[PDB]
């Protein structure tokens, strides 16, 4: 299997060798199975959709993929690879929402096609025509006869051929289209397997959105890469009842599942003890965490809440990666049993130094060891010189999982993908800050979001964590720490959601004072302003990631859903 150059060849081969084995089973509610596909049916479905796409002149073109989580998305995604169509997966349109985000992806990709379901086509086709013109083709793929796969013309695919555009979340700016080659997919899939060590016998469950990163390349392609079986549920199923993820792990004897850090909090907070007694997670061998800061307290609370259910803390698999690196860059615990943690000086971190306290401490979790034949260096993002050990800088990645660049963004591509340092060339600039320690990669934050106030560096996620716990009225996961210019000086500004139960009785003065005291004590900052906003109103990506630049923009233009303000 490791001699396959691309996923079309590999799926066709698994469709022959394991024709009758279920590849995906979808639980639409997160509990009851509602649909399934074998390797045989997945491949036949891909060819039928591919042939439909080729007849519709989509080969070489970009096509939006607009699907609910489910098996129609997967077929349509593999249909694009089979057909030679540059797939652009995206979150589907929702009722009552504008198509601004999707129109902007269509504009940036210069896509002439949207692949979707019959139900969605009937609701969105005429709106898409209004936005995109008669030339734009909205195609439904869920009623294609499987007989049509006989007309499929296999393209001559090489690894360097572009496979799909992976749009970034939009956390720090507008989603940029990452050009993922067929070879990026194969190479990274091998990276994921070198670290996960899954086999044909593995069993996975994933609730992650299938549209991007972990849920796509990890949740869809990796089961296929290794010949395994993957159970799938929609994200909303888990967010509404976190029990269902761990219950799925229990019922199917899942070996490999994972989620961002917040999902582990959600299980530990929302799953009752009697539910815990229903669980046997002794089979859960690899519990990966990525897409967000990995928090030591989060790991410990999960391991302690579910120890009686047989979850072992050594199952935790920290990992780091991005769209620009296809997916995984680093992972694992090395030779340690548990995720490696360091206790370092907090003020050193604010000074780009990793060292013990000589002053307060922060506990940092490693995001794993760099997998395989790739290279990671820590580079000063301004002087473009390599850091020595104990120094924090921008994480630079060189390797064959590094994507081809950004779609139709030659300037930014040259800037971010042609990283030179010392005698080195060809490095990807991740835009993440971090450092190497003990063979592991630690990530401290995003360069673009870094707060530089009063001569010191501050990580926004550290301050937001301080603001959330400062008062019961404030919603966890729904705040932003941003810096604004006050007469030529950067100053802290807080945009923070309040709980709905607290939105009618809110004491702005008292709550703001609680926030000021917590920031003063933990960070030695004084906020210029605290903006209290309605629950659900903070600008987020479709994936839920806070758009910190947009909170600052909305604070500066008065367009936030304000409920209170202190200044
Ligand atoms: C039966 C067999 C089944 C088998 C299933 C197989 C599953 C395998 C897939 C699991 C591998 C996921 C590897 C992690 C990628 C993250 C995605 C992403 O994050 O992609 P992206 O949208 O581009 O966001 C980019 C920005 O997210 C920030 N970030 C990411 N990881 C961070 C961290 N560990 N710590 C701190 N920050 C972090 C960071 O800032 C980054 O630059
Ligand atoms: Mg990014």
């Amino acid at each position: 299997v490791g001699q396959f150059a691309n996923f079309v060849d590999l799926l066709q081969y698994r469709a022959k060798l394991q024709a009758r084995k279920t590849v995906f089973s979808f639980l639409a509610d997160g509990e009851a199975e509602s649909a399934a596909l074998t390797y045989g049916e997945l491949d036949q479905k891909a060819q039928a959709i591919a042939a439909f796409l080729q007849a519709n002149q989509a080969q070489g073109q970009r096509a939006l993929l607009l699907y609910p989580p489910g098996l129609e998305f997967i077929g349509a995604f593999l249909g694009c690879l089979y057909a030679g169509v540059v797939a652009v997966p995206a979150y589907p349109p929702r009722p009552n929402k504008s198509f601004d985000r999707l129109h902007s992806i269509i504009q940036d990709a210069q896509a002439k096609f949207a692949l979707t379901t019959t139900e969605l086509k009937d609701k969105i086709a005429d709106r898409l025509e209004a936005l995109e013109g008669t030339d734009f083709h909205c195609l439904a793929t869920d009623q294609v006869e499987l007989i049509s796969g006989k007309n499929w013309q296999k393209p001559n695919i090489s690894g360097t051929d572009l496979a799909f555009l992976q749009y970034t979340s939009g956390s720090t700016g507008d989603p940029k289209g990452v050009m993922v080659s067929h070879h990026n997919l194969i190479h990274n899939s091998g990276l994921i397997n070198q670290g996960f060590q899954d086999t044909e016998a593995s069993m996975g469950v994933s609730w992650l959105p299938p549209y991007h990163d972990m849920g796509l390349i990890g949740g869809i392609l990796q089961p296929i890469y290794v010949g395994a079986t993957q159970i799938l549920m929609p994200p909303v199923a888990f967010l509404q009842r976190p029990f269902r993820w761990l219950k799925a792990i229990n019922d199917y004897r899942v070996s490999t599942s994972g989620a961002p850090n917040f999902a582990y909090d959600l299980c530990a907070s929302q799953i009752t003890p009697e539910q815990i007694r229903e669980l046997d997670l002794s089979c859960w061998r690899l519990a990966f965490s990525g897409a967000e800061p990995i928090r030591a307290v989060t790991l410990e609370n999960f391991a302690k809440t579910f120890a009686t259910a047989g979850f072992q803390k050594s199952a935790f698999y920290p990992c780091y990666g991005m769209a620009e690196t296809t997916l995984i860059v680093s992972g694992g615990n090395g030779a340690a049993q548990l995720p490696q943690e360091i206790i370092v000086s907090k003020q050193g971190i604010e000074a780009n130094q990793v060292r013990p306290a000589q002053e307060t401490t922060v506990t940092l979790v490693g995001s794993g060891e760099v997998i395989g034949d790739q290279i990671v260096k820590i580079v000063d993002p301004q002087a473009l010189t390599e850091c020595t050990v104990g120094e924090i800088g921008e994480v630079w990645v060189k390797g064959e999982s590094v994507a081809q660049g950004y779609w139709q963004k030659p300037d930014l591509t040259q800037q971010q993908f042609q990283g030179n340092v010392g005698a080195e060339t060809g490095f990807l600039r991740t835009g993440d800050l971090g450092f190497l320690q003990g063979g592991e990669l630690y990530i401290t934050g995003r360069l673009k979001d870094l707060l530089i106030i009063r001569g010191r560096n501050h990580y926004p996620q550290d301050i937001e964590l301080t603001v959330e716990v400062a008062h019961p009225a404030l919603r966890q996961g729904a705040g932003a720490a941003v810096s604004v210019d006050v007469n030529g000086e950067e100053q802290l500004v807080i945009v923070q959601e309040v709980e709905r139960k607290y939105a009618r009785k809110l004491n702005v003065a008292a709550v703001a004072q609680a926030i000021r005291g917590a920031i003063a004590a933990e960070h030695q900052l004084q906020p210029q302003a605290i903006c209290f906003i309605k629950p659900g109103s903070i600008p987020k990506t479709s994936s839920g990631k806070i758009r910190r630049h947009a909170c600052k923009a909305g604070f500066l233009d008065g367009s936030l859903a304000v409920v209170g303000e202190w200044q």
